[PDB]
């Protein structure tokens, strides 16, 4: 048995258990991924690698993470590009920015990326996003074109509580986003972790801007995993 | 609030959430610090830095750690040097070996060392060890000359269960050691953690051999800290 857990309900300016990439940094008790500026990327990784699956027994870890995040766009009508929670190899670095959200590089399935991300996409990219042009929650597996998505109305400036759980027995990854004014969205899909990501991974957040922009922030974060 | 927990009941050939130094490695499901050879040092740290106290609030964290260890001396009469569980600055590296247990450099107090350790000393070093020449458990603070100690009879090759707990309210550090055949030892003292170590630290194990030697292995390890 191997387990990993942490809880940070307030971020300090010298948060040494996180690995920052791009414009990502801590300030005023909040983790800032990107400011409201064009063409940036911000990423934050928890320092310790997680044992997501066991090569020897073939076991896969059960896990759940919770975080509260806020998106502040100066113009409630022009918002881009989004925020994501992602599971990737330990040595992971920012990928394509803008619509790619700093985690992927193509709309085509690329097994070499070995990355699963749960996106909060705020800008319609015609080449791969849902035709309805709605902002949405989506589950990505080695591609920026989600395997499943769910419309979501962004409440500019409001904090959203997100819970992402993965059940090892069913291979179901569930996502839930709740706003206080009480509006909730849920989305599920079967992800076969053991065949997408390496057995040791790093988890983090990622947010990007492009021609359109907004400030992406995390105010608290917990994670708990258990590999038997 | 900031909490960090982890539990490993079986070590893997590639235990990526641990940082090894000296001859420390994992094999046969155990963490091996030193083999039964002369003059070696082996350390293992948890990859993620821990927030042990906070300057702006003045708050210090409560923590507990449980581990099982084994010392195998080829000859129960000639055994050295010892094993330690320690808290030190994030960038910590192996220090002087032999009777300095890979954690300190002298028997004189040295503030820049910023290291608190709990030793399981199996060799009598005339210049600083307790005059009775007894194997002992000690609480070291910025010096290899323990602040407090307690005689301990080594049970060669046997599994020892240890619990080291720090109570932030009273600043009391307590250590307990138990052998199957049920022999127990306990020691405690008040350590002002906030005055000795930095805000962020890394925790781990250390073991060393010198002219006299023995194998030091850890069989399981859990840790939990909570800073309000
Ligand atoms: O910011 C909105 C959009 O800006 C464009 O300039 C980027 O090429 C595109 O990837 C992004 O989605
Ligand atoms: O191994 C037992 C002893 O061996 C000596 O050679 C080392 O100098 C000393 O530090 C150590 O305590
Ligand atoms: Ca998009
Ligand atoms: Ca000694
Ligand atoms: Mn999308
Ligand atoms: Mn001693």
């Amino acid at each position: 048995t191997e387990t990993t857990s942490f809880l940070i309900t307030k971020f300090s300016p010298d948060q040494q258990n996180l690995i920052f990439q791009g414009d990502g940094y801590t300030t005023k008790e909040k983790l800032t991924l990107t400011k409201a500026v064009k063409n940036t990327v911000g990423r934050a990784l928890y320092s310790s690698p997680i044992h997501i699956w066991d090569r020897e027994t073939g076991n896969v870890a059960n896990f759940v993470t919770s975080f509260t995040f806020v998106i502040n766009a100066p113009n409630s009508y022009n918002v881009a590009d989004g925020f994501t929670f992602f599971i990737a190899p330990v040595d992971t670095k920012p990928q394509t920015g803008g619509g790619y959200l700093g985690v992927f590089n193509s709309a085509e399935y690329d097994k070499t990326t070995q990355t699963v991300a749960v996106e909060f996409d705020t800008f319609y990219n015609a080449a791969w996003d849902p035709s309805n042009r709605d902002r949405h929650i989506g589950i990505d597996v080695n591609s920026i074109k989600s395997v499943n998505t769910k419309s979501w109305k962004l409440q500019n400036g409001e904090e959203a509580n997100v819970v992402i759980a993965f059940n090892a027995a069913t291979n179901v990854l569930t996502v839930s986003l709740t706003y206080p004014n009480v509006t909730s969205y849920t989305l599920s899909d079967v992800v076969s972790l053991k065949d997408v990501v390496p057995e040791w991974v790093r988890i983090g957040f990622s947010a990007t801007t492009g021609a359109e922009y907004a400030a992406h922030e995390v105010l608290s974060w917990s994670f708990h995993s258990e590999l038997s």
